[PDB]
């Protein structure tokens, strides 16, 4: 952290992205440098019990230096606020691009292709995301992808052993979750009360996903979602499934489906 500086000197607080995980969120700008930041601000006073969770993914998004893991500039404590420095990513999130109408399996297999690399990265370098789904993967303007928002060490995209009470496995799982909110724009039970899915993942066979959707999609979205983690392939493997392998393309080529949301 840095206790020393003022960070209200350091950067010009813009507006508000959101709010998120235990504060606000606001785009800003570097004074130094003038680059975009997102400024997430923490008001201590207002969460005692929260900090340890605050400062672990501090910890978590320090060690990582990745191209498909959101870049963490620092923090800094300014009276009872805590302001945590972000690289602002101007394309939004996945769950934002869906807004204007369904993707197409390319854009879809584009997506899953980089959240794979930025799985494999943290895996190899054994870290759990813990919260893959479509609001946590965020794009730059020029289409790159990334992940966001770490889970603490809603229920939709939890796997079932996470419910019952796991390892990188279970970022397999959230992923085959995430595959099918791209596609259809909603994780399954999405109707429900969430404590009846908090029995439901458990209780019931996994998700498919219904519609007329390319059979290697159907069968990526099987391959994630097993009951049983051993049974489901590591993202090293998933990068060479045959439906990544025939549907993904460049990243810049999404920079439409960013056109896409700003022309609606
Ligand atoms: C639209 N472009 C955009 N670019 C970047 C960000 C970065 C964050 C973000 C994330 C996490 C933390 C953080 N937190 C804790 C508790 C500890 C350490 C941390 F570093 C800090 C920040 Cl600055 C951010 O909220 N957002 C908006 C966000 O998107 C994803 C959505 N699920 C919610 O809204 C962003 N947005």
């Amino acid at each position: 952290t840095n206790l020393k500086a003022d960070p209200e000197e350091l950067f010009t607080k813009l507006e508000k992205i959101g709010k998120g995980s235990f504060g606000e969120v606001f785009k800003g700008i570097d004074n130094r440098t003038q680059k975009v930041v997102a400024i997430k601000i923490i008001d201590l006073e207002e969460a005692e019990d929260e900090i340890e969770d605050i400062q672990q993914e501090i910890t978590v998004l320090s060690q990582c230096d990745s191209p498909y893991v959101t870049k963490y500039y620092g923090s800094y404590l300014k009276d009872t606020k805590l302001w945590i420095i972000m690289e602002y990513l101007g394309g939004g999130s996945a769950l934002d691009l869906l807004e204007p109408g369904p993707l197409d399996e390319t854009q879809i297999a584009t997506i899953l292709r980089e959240i794979l690399k930025g799985l494999d990265y943290l895996h190899s370098e054994k870290k759990i995301h813990r919260d893959i789904k479509a609001a946590n993967v965020l794009l730059s303007e020029h289409g790159e992808v990334k992940l966001a928002d770490f889970g603490v060490a809603t229920p939709f995209w939890m796997a079932p052993e996470v419910i019952k009470q796991y390892d990188s496995k279970a970022d397999i799982w959230s992923l085959g979750i995430t595959a099918i909110e791209l596609a259809r724009g909603e994780p399954p039970h999405s109707e429900l009360h969430p404590m009846k899915v908090l029995f439901l993942i458990p209780k019931n066979n996994p998700p498919t996903l219904e519609g007329n959707y390319s059979k290697p999609l159907k069968e990526f979205v099987e391959a994630c979602l097993n009951k049983e983690p051993s049974f489901r392939p590591t993202a090293k493997e998933l990068l060479k499934h045959k439906f990544i392998l025939r549907n993904a393309k460049k990243t810049s080529y999404l920079t439409e489906l960013i056109d896409a949301h700003h022309h609606h």
